[PDB]
């Protein structure tokens, strides 16, 4: 049972945006998403120092970086707060449309798409590398869900039948013919050492057979 939901018109044009300017510096998909991972991770931290319980869902609290060259995908992975069905529906916790705003009168008066994490926007980098993205969820108060889109106006969510997760959510980027240099070691080393060297989690790079 499927539901397929509109984008707000706003990320949908952010989106396009993402999707169509040119600019080289695709990377930063990959330091945005952590430091979402990050961000999820302190949350749940947070609750759980004054409620243990919150962490009977799973007590590591880390990230796993899942390149897969048969499926050429990439999928994050992190064990923090997870999100509800109307998080998911709501832009994925973010307030995406306010952060458009800014965001796009940032880049008229200089900035450029590199900056879109301090517009609380940055998940939607994903698009610069990925054709769909994936996400799967679990919080403490809900189901596990799958969130889905190619872009084009449209997302899907769907209860997930899949492998349960105890908590956290799984970033599935379908990469894009031309993006496959993401699924190799040395890269995906090489950018988590530029941008994440300070996050306060284990990022593991799974390998491959
Ligand atoms: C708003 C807004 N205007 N341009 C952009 C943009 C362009 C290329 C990559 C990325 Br990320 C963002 O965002």
């Amino acid at each position: 049972e499927v539901e397929t939901f509109a984008f707000q018109a706003e990320i949908a044009q952010l989106m396009s945006l993402i999707i169509n300017t040119f600019y080289s510096n695709k990377e930063i998909f990959l330091r945005e998403l952590i430091s979402n991972s990050s961000d999820a991770l302190d949350k749940i931290r947070y609750e759980s120092l004054t409620d243990p319980s919150k962490l009977d869902s799973g007590k590591e609290l880390h990230i796993n970086l899942i390149p897969n060259k048969q499926d050429r995908t990439l999928t994050i992975v992190d064990t923090g707060i997870g999100m509800t069905k109307a998080d998911l529906i709501n832009n994925l916790g973010t307030i995406a449309k306010s952060g458009t705003k800014a965001f796009m009168e940032a880049l008229q008066a200089g900035a450029d798409i590199s900056m879109i994490g301090q517009f609380g926007v940055g998940f939607y980098s994903a698009y610069l590398v990925a054709e769909k993205v994936t996400v799967i969820t679990k919080h403490n108060d809900d189901e596990q869900y799958a969130w889905e889109s190619s872009a084009g106006g449209s997302f899907t969510v769907r209860t997930d039948t899949g492998e349960p997760m105890g908590r956290g959510t799984k970033v599935i980027l379908h990469l894009k013919e031309d993006q496959t240099e993401y699924l190799e070691e040395r890269r995906i080393k090489e950018i988590v050492k530029k941008h994440s060297q300070f996050i306060g989690y284990p990022i593991t790079l799974f390998v491959e057979k």
